[PDB]
């Protein structure tokens, strides 16, 4: 009320306190008596119901904070002109439809935030705040940026991600402190040659774009630490790129127009733990591209058209996770057994009929999701996966699982869904950690054995669309509650 709002004003001006809290109160008018406490440096009124700042904090002549983020501001009065030491002015979330013009006088100011509100322009007199470091504009309505920012050469961040941009001026590179620069989710149609001049620059936002090419003088941003292009119509990467960027973790090329790897050898891959090339249009992997890749352990190339893989992919000793989902592979190389790190392979989407014996010898691996292929049968040796948790056969043409499969010993998780399944086999009892066992749409499946029983964790399993006319046609009407139960008195394991 506006009673505890003076009480905690007369309570400011009687401690001769510098900072005043008046944050999450629901204040909809400030009172003028704040004029009264010109010894504040600090006024925190956000998340408030504030239409409009009162003239009279122009009398706030040593304040350096100013937040007023979550209110409904949709100016400023030119009062804060007396505001000559103010050094950060937060206006986030409120309803600016632009710059308030007084703004461009506060030159004192090294931080502004502007995030989410109605911001069309940024006008020229932006150069007036040359002292600025930090400049965050995300989530505007920002179509263009004047020349003029490359006169703020003291910015160090610069967001103007979720905005309308089309371009970025040529002067962006005499703002060459820049290490982080955010330009995510624009409509950017190109990068200027320039942007190489910001050589400390370790984070570059520019997925969700429309670039159809990187400028070479990206080489010259060696400090970058990640390089996310996802979601623009890039196909290539130019001349030496990745190789000179020594300080990259992590490379993303996802949703691209990529047929082939960029250009450039193994060179490129020596320094990135992870490789994202999902939904491109890749038609081979260059042999040896990974021969230097030693600390690469995830490459996800779901989605892409490969139809086979390179002869070394057995080579591939340090990956961890691996997607080849969504490709046109129609068999995996006996090979496979070299990738003794390998945890996670998703192989679900592609033309698979058989499985390598070699994919015994993947002693790490724990989930292995095969959905959605054309496998008749799977290779006795899947018994000495003793690590796998998750193995996924959903829709393919199995008739029988292997005997071996019963060896599984810490199998929780088994999909076999959408299949030409018979019977399951007798040793499924010793899957001593099964949980969830998915049977659904076998219409071949006309019993269950005894030794399902023995699955005492078991406590998911479907059986829609299976026949099972063997069993009692009361105790399928009952569901899987009533299947297993009937399975284990019925049965001699009790």
């Amino acid at each position: 009320s506006n009673a505890e709002v003076i009480k905690e004003l007369n309570k400011c001006r009687e401690e001769n306190s510098m900072r005043l809290d008046l944050s999450k109160r629901s204040i909809h008018i400030l009172p003028s008596s704040i004029k009264e406490l010109t010894q504040l440096t600090e006024l925190y009124l956000y998340s408030n119901k504030l239409q409009s700042l009162p003239a009279e904090v122009g009398c706030l002549v040593n304040l350096m904070t100013l937040a007023l983020s979550e209110n409904s501001l949709t100016s400023l009065p030119d009062s804060l002109d007396n505001l000559k030491k103010l050094r950060m002015l937060d206006l986030r979330h409120n309803k600016l439809r632009e710059i308030p013009s007084v703004v461009y006088r506060l030159d004192s100011l090294t931080t502004l935030y502007l995030r989410f509100n109605r911001i069309t322009t940024v006008e020229k007199d932006i150069k007036n705040l040359s002292k600025l470091s930090m400049l965050s504009i995300r989530e505007n309505k920002i179509k263009q940026l004047p020349a003029e920012i490359g006169e703020l050469c003291n910015l160090i961040t610069l967001d103007v991600a979720h905005n309308q941009l089309e371009h970025l001026p040529k002067e962006i590179g005499n703002c060459t402190q820049i290490t982080n620069l955010d330009l995510q989710h624009n409509e950017l149609l190109d990068l200027p040659d320039t942007i190489g001049n910001l050589s400390s620059l370790s984070r570059l936002g520019l997925r969700y774009n429309r670039l159809s090419a990187i400028p070479r003088s990206l080489a010259k941003c060696s400090a970058l630490e990640e390089l996310n292009l996802e979601n623009n119509n890039i196909s290539t990467l130019p001349e030496s790129l990745l190789s000179s960027l020594v300080k990259l973790n992590s490379l993303t090329l996802a949703r691209n127009c990529f047929q082939l790897y960029p250009v450039g050898g193994p060179s490129q891959f020596s320094t990135i733990y992870s490789l994202n090339m999902e939904h491109n249009r890749i038609n081979k992997i260059p042999f040896g591209i990974f021969s230097r890749a030693k600390v690469l352990s995830k490459l996800n190339m779901k989605d892409n058209q490969l139809t086979s893989l390179p002869l070394d992919f057995g080579t591939w000793t340090s990956m961890v996770e691996l997607n080849l989902a969504t490709n046109q592979l129609t068999k995996i190389p006996e090979d496979v057994s070299g990738l003794v790190s390998l945890e996670v392979l998703i192989l679900s989407n592609n033309l698979l009929k058989k499985l390598p014996h070699g994919l015994g010898n993947l002693r790490k691996l724990r989930e292995l999701d095969l959905e959605e292929n054309k496998l008749e049968s799977l290779p006795n040796e899947i018994a000495y996966l003793k690590d796998l948790q998750k193995l996924v056969l959903t829709n393919n043409q199995l008739t029988t699982l292997p005997r071996g499969i019963g060896h599984l010993t810490n199998l929780t998780h088994l999909g076999l869904g959408e299949n030409l399944l018979t019977h399951l086999p007798e040793e499924i009892g010793t899957l001593e950690n099964l949980e969830e066992l998915y049977l659904n749409d076998n219409p071949n499946l006309h019993s269950l054995p005894f030794e399902l029983a023995l699955c005492s964790k078991l406590s998911i399993m479907s059986i829609e669309n299976c026949p099972l006319s063997h069993l009692p046609p009361q105790i399928v009407a009952g569901g899987p509650s009533f299947i297993i139960q009937f399975l284990k008195m019925q049965g001699p394991y009790r």
